[PDB]
């Protein structure tokens, strides 16, 4: 009855709010691709897709429109769609690029579903829209930035940043969370990043001095395909390690929670399969007992912890914000679901004509 | 916005098509509770409950009567629901009938959500239809019965029949087996059911003895809590030990799967939790990389097992037929979904009147 | 010989002493269901259930009326008894409200059993009365209310108390328990109860600061069902976790213990399985090297614990008072057993009547 | 010293010499992407890359045009090279396309370092070229074409066959291997390659009577990434499981063969990540006790094994035929590495230009 009809996709470099700070230089641009689904039923749903590095922008976007043979004048059912990528991919690997860029079709699919019902996505999957406490998410910003962006965080309502760390010396590190501690006050959250640049031993090290200084969680300290690592660093302390958002799909997820890898959980939308992966992801993480964080894509995250039994944090980090229209607004550090049909994801297309590659 | 506005509970026992003949005696009864739950929006969702003995029907009527009150005005979220309950009755005890009681909800929120999308459940679900091999589930009827109701079977078009086992001596079990193996002929499936009744030793006996007859699985070999005896009995085995109809909640599968006690899988949507159970078992099942059956309740079994990654087979065993129109059909052996909003359960009132208790 | 001859029970919603305070609010009633078993030798036993909640209370009572009918008849022999139930509800499922029912006919038949004999059932048992230390179980207080039925207890000679916890904040609960240890003095037992209420990290966190604290006991931390979870916790603590109070049967204590999910155990005499499952959890304790304390039902809690190799603590906490006469007594913290028959549980009629339901 | 210059990629379609025919349809081409790396030294090292699929086709070739720029300019030090790929890619994901990507330029760096140096791959590796033994690989054939290209193979030499499985039923696969072992003879190899299109007790029940009729060994029975339920089906066989051709990386194969999910081994000089990779693989299956083959690029992978301390077998199954020099022979079914410096790849040109897409 409800029919796949077209897919057009577009690449855009769009400018970053908050500006990134890396090792390497300061990044002021995402590199996304944008996605419409067209259907039999007048609806179209939308997605993006972030592609990590311009390198691998142009290649993405190619991929998908060679997919879009294989969607067309397929039913618009998620579930069944995923399952049929699945096996035709099964020879050169359902995962990385493959895998994320079903993912997007995943997503956009759902929020067209969403749309031919006229209902929120999280009150499709059964679930009743709620408020959801979120994180600014900051960079390698050094201690005056750092402590800036800290404090303009707590000045906007939010409980909770997380900051990126991994300086040659773990001095450094330390003094990056003094200060925002000394500014924010001593209840305030603080997640910090490593960003996988550790090796195991000094993984243990550094973590051991953050745990006395107060941190809320730590957040990849090694390599993110070594569980047996994270799980040995998560073995020598009381501090949370925090993990998931490299998985790709829930069964990298099954992997990493069946070695206890991790004591908290983070995946990422586009990574972890769009929302038919994010839906196996919840089980599991019930069933493991893991507090489950989201990573990237605040707008259907909103929607996806609201239907997560072990929801714990929304990742506030806009990347897609100046091309598209504001409808998800935080309230006292809260995420609140727009009372939209779907996702809420409504393109402010002069900006994107701007943006494009 | 939509709102639950009441619930009304009948307690029947309805004649059964298929007389079930046990070491007991012969039961042609079935004690069911069946549920009507209103909605804000002139929407009425349905679902029954199997009760096992007639010892335990009016308790679960009342429980639900009872439990009414926590329920109406609440919001239709059959997620946002279940979590509600669970911590309810977390100091009682969610299990057993509570939690039987709690899946009755379930379901028909479910149903009624459907209704109020005008869509049929597995494509709420995100799923397309697709038809679904049954079986023909049996008794303990005896080598002349059982040959009977095999070749009857197969002259409706099913390629496979379950049969109940477990007479005093292994050689009227394999009388049993072989005497339908010659009348159905060499490809036939025979699944044969032990319903708990031996011990460790005496199951890999009698399970050698029977996988050299050629059966399909052998199904709870001794008793259900004992997980850890399954997986003695499995590892002494090729043919695959199924087992699930008795585990209350995902929480319970996860743990008999986490010790590799069985190769197949067949939970029941009453006791796994409903469909936001069988949704989080059908994610674990994935995982594990086990094949799920389902366990009763043929007519929403049908939706929920073309959403089921793993999908395997569905039990055939019509309950509640008496009171309820045919709109499952089954065509060479495999179950239709009706195309009808929700489950597609329509009572015949005039003959539950007939049945009351 | 001897013969079951009928069951009636009554239910009732008695007072309590002491009002649980709940972050939901305050309970002054308990749910309870009041059991007499007849016997051919002029003989009744007496024994109660709890219901936790209202909601459960008359499903309760109707379930064991409509078992009445398996057990009348039948001789007093408990074992055989259990066992004969275990067989009729395996299909059901032979836990939760199903076997709370079996556990209080266990009781009163084991009660009628001491009766027939004209013996304590500690010395049917094959041990002598010794007097048990007992705590004194208070509720979530608040520092005021906490401190003052901690003053109170010690007054009275008790030389422990337990607390619940599990406030919004870490701080609140610190709160509690320094204010109660400033007041009762350094060497006095303080046990802390959180009810299940945290995840698995939050577990931790808490825990290793009330560790610091001097507490005697972290009492379920977590979901009761989560072994798993539990062992994490207790792995990074060296207080000891207490479990228990939840496992429905000795095969739910064993899962647990075989996973070392904790280093001291309570079970509850009903859900534990009565008289006849309290002696096959006492082998299991001493077997693991686990120190075994009771959970509610403090009349024959105290008879149980006087025949348990590894007895720990008698939980003090009078559910049903109102209704029965006092025959268990404390003396200088320790409950003495009554020089009676049987359980020693006599009715105050005129005050049942008061309170049926 | 020596610095990497350019990078040129051309997409082409060729035609294959054994049409692959599957259970979708029959495929005559391959999709491969060709790979030039020039050099400051005057050389041009060469490397081919297989894109399994069309859709997959053009997304490649994009994704090496763009990563151009990271490698020009750097010296030819694959080792250094492919660390340095390892960590810019560490956030996107080195793995899927990227890792292909990054391979394909190993495979052209290590070939260009051998014509540097006027030697054969082989022995700049620090081995001796060596003959070795090779399989011929054929397809889902069919009764007749399996015998048929079988009678050839060993018309030409070779000592084994591979064939391609995994019919509706059971019979069928048997039907072929019979077929094939009747014309070939008893000696003869067979290898039998399910492509992951089994569930666990599928492939269990099908090997066993596969393991009854002689085949060599037994690949991908099950989905690639569930290396566990691999092991299952391993833990029930006498005869080998093989698997490897879908480890993107050293990394995958060193989880897979920690937990024993198959007896031999066979990675893919692309997915394994060119030399660079098969060298630390081959340490690995060395340590494990695996023996070691290879999975298509047979030019390269000649040189590889014979460097490799398990070596087992070469597999022959010729993709880019069409457009190199016939530089590879076979003699007596063993492969015979060619005496040239690097790997011995030199196009033809003019066909090339037949193919592009
Ligand atoms: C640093 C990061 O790992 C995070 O979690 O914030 C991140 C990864 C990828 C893109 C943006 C941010
Ligand atoms: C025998 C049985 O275990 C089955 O699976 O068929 C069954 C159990 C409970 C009610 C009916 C049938
Ligand atoms: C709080 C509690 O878990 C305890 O152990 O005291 C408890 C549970 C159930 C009823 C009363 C008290
Ligand atoms: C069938 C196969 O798995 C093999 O090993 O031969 C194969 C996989 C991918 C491309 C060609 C061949
Ligand atoms: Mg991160
Ligand atoms: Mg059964
Ligand atoms: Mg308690
Ligand atoms: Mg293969």
């Amino acid at each position: 009855e409800v029919l796949i009809t077209g897919l057009r996709t577009r690449a855009v470099n769009v400018p970053l709010a908050y500006p990134v700070h890396t090792a390497v230089g300061t990044v002021g641009t995402a590199p996304l691709v944008l996605i419409d689904l067209a259907t039999s039923a007048g609806v179209v749903g939308h997605s993006y897709l972030f592609a990590y590095t311009p390198v691998a922008l142009k290649s993405l976007k190619q991929l998908l429109d060679d997919m879009a043979a294989m969607i067309v004048n397929e039913p618009l059912a998620p579930v069944s769609l995923e399952a049929m990528l699945a096996k035709r991919f099964c020879l050169a690997g359902y995962t990385g690029l493959i895998r994320m860029a079903a993912a997007g079709i995943d997503m956009a699919a759902w929020d067209a579903l969403g749309k031919v019902h006229e209902t929120p996505l999280v009150k499709l999957l059964g679930a009743n829209a709620r408020p959801v406490q979120a994180y600014d998410s900051h960079s390698l910003d050094g201690v005056k930035l750092a402590t800036e962006r800290a404090v303009t965080a707590a000045e906007l309502g939010f409980r909770a940043v997380k900051t990126k760390i991994g300086y040659p010396a773990l001095d450094q590190d330390l003094a990056v969370v003094r200060s925002i501690r000394q500014a924010v006050g001593d209840d305030f959250g603080i997640m910090v990043d490593y960003n996988q640049s550790l090796d195991v031993p000094a993984a243990i090290k550094r973590s051991q001095a953050l745990q006395q200084e107060g941190v809320t969680w730590i957040e990849e300290p090694t390599l993110q395909h070594d569980y047996e690592g994270h799980q040995r660093i998560q073995s020598k302390l009381n501090v949370p390690v925090q993990m998931g958002e490299n998985w790709l799909g829930p069964e990298e997820m099954f992997k990493a929670l069946s070695i206890g890898a991790c004591r908290l959980a983070m995946p990422d939308a586009m990574k972890i399969g769009g929302v038919t992966g994010w839906i196996r992801a919840s089980a599991l993480a019930q069933q493991f007992g893991i507090p489950m964080s989201s990573h990237l894509f605040q707008e259907i995250s909103a929607h996806l912890l609201a239907a997560t039994p072990t929801a714990h944090w929304l990742q506030r980090l806009d990347l897609a914000g100046s091309v598209i229209e504001p409808t998800l607004t935080f309230e006292g550090g809260n995420a609140v679901i727009p009372d939209l049909p779907g996702v809420g994801i409504i393109w402010r297309e002069k900006e994107i004509g701007k943006y494009l590659v």
